[PDB]
């Protein structure tokens, strides 16, 4: 296993470093609080004295951030020590602001591969557990082995806001569902139930929604929404009753409303007879 | 197999109907548009001519109608004929609006069990199907072996709101799931991308939710917020990605503002270090 260099020790990263030393990789770390590294130190990491010194401790450098923002934060100071270097980025950000730190990176002389890890901290280190990858093909290859400790690798191009396109559109279902988890709970609350109570049927309910992808991807592809599968105007009456529902009970409807609110632009379109996924139409234009 | 009265002969209607008379019970059917009984008349079934004559032919009547306020329109002009009869409202509703139509039925001499479907019209009949049902459990408990023909039954209490409050409670996440899907399909388009190049990652997606809803389950339930999988400012920065890039490619963004607003609740009432989940507290009853 080749050796490399892990900054920022959150929830992700603390999982990588228990991965990579599960691996046998020489881990060099480094964390702005310097308290997080101690357990991973004990294993058998390095503590890096300083982020420079992380930096110049490999070729590989693994940043786990909340944000691209952070990048420029930590590796700003000593970013003429970046020549030379791979730096694997797994923070969340925009393809915009991905591209924008891959042109940084190699302003410095160094290359920047964008990464999406899809899995929890304890999916790390599971072969189960996927990550998106884009950038240089090349650097990606050369380190692929070591990446792999982490998840499984899904190169999807050279241009590094492919992965963070990827990452995005994942999200934007996941935490649609898991907000709406949230707000089942809030409604159960209110009626003398618990999450685990709802657990089950909660569950049951989103293990069917692959039959409903497989179902509206051929559908929308074609272009033609037509309401034989269903129509608009009924998904309108089911979320209002999800609306009424939670008004009902007392419990926030922020997000109830907001799903009202696109059902009516959809009906306001002329939608009413077509399948709901005539919404995807509105979805596409801006603002 | 005891004789009912089936009344509401939609897509949901027909399978039922359609199911009974599979099972061999002894069906009387009406319909606001009398064509759609023709199939189920050519294969035994009892046309009723009036509203009226189909409530007062059995003792059983299940409705699968639009919402209550179908059955206040449908049944109220024959509403003294409900003395004596068990009313199955297999209709979705809210659960107030079922308890209002509970008290109008029993303002009239009837009892109303409701129940909630929780398959499509293809799966009535099918041993797997499930409904939600509640109401007073001796009305329910003897008509229970005739329902038991269209799905399983989930017998949840006496209040009859419950079923319609189990239904709505599993529909939060399936309509939130799904719109997010074609917001992704949309991101997608944007980028060169279909529907079937995103449909392998969006299932994966939505195939591991249920590991996500048993880790924070017991988190939840015992006011355990604590940020070791998550923090909610990292979240807050996660759906603000999502919202720009929506922006940046030209699509909509008026659930990605409505998911960000939630977020930064969570951070003005004080709970930025806490996990997401905390959110619940902020979406909780007083
Ligand atoms: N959490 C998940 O389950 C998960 C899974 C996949 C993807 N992701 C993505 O993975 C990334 C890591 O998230 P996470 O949950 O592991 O942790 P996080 O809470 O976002 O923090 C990650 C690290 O970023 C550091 N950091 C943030 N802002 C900084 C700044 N201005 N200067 C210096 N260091 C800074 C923190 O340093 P300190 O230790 O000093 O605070 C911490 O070690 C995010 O981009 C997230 O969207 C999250
Ligand atoms: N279908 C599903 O996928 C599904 C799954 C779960 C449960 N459900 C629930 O089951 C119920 C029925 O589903 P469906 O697909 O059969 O619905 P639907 O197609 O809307 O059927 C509505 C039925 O109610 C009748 N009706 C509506 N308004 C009326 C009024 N004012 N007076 C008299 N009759 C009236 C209609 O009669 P006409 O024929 O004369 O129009 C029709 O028979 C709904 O509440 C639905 O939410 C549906
Ligand atoms: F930001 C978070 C919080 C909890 C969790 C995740 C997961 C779910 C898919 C990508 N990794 C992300």
């Amino acid at each position: 296993p080749a050796p490399l260099t892990l900054i920022g020790l959150g929830p992700m990263g603390q999982a990588m470093g228990n991965a990579l030393l599960d691996r046998g990789h020489g881990l060099t770390v480094w964390n702005r609080t310097a308290s997080r590294a101690d357990a991973l130190v004990a294993r058998g990491a390095v503590r890096a004295p300083t982020v420079a010194a992380a930096v110049a401790a490999n070729e590989l450098v693994v940043l786990s951030l909340t944000d691209y923002d952070a990048m420029y934060a930590l590796l700003g100071p000593a970013a003429d020590a970046l020549a030379g270097k791979v730096v694997v980025n797994l923070s969340s950000d925009t393809p915009e602001k991905t591209r924008a730190g891959a042109r940084w990176i190699a302003e410095h002389g160094g290359t920047l591969i964008a990464g999406g890890v899809t899995c929890p901290p304890s999916g790390i280190g599971s072969p189960e557990s996927s990550a998106f990858y884009s950038g240089p093909s090349a650097a990606f290859e050369r380190h692929r082995e070591t990446l792999r400790t982490l998840t499984r690798t899904d190169y999807r191009g050279e241009d590094p806001g492919l992965a963070a396109l990827w990452y995005q559109i994942g999200m934007v279902m996941w935490w649609n569902a898991m907000l709406g988890y949230l707000q089942a709970v809030a409604l159960a609350d209110a009626n003398g139930l618990k999450a685990a109570d709802i657990l089950p049927h909660a569950s049951d309910t989103v293990a069917g929604l692959p039959f409903f992808l497989r179902f509206y991807a051929d559908r929308i592809d074609t272009g033609h929404h037509g309401g034989d599968a269903d129509r608009l105007a009924m998904g309108t009456a089911s979320v209002e009753h999800i609306l009424h529902t939670m008004a009902d009970s007392g419990v926030d409807t922020a997000l109830p409303e907001a799903v009202v609110a696109l059902f009516r632009r959809g009906e306001a379109a002329g939608y009413a007879e077509n399948s709901f996924s005539s919404m995807v139409e509105l979805l596409k234009k801006p603002s």
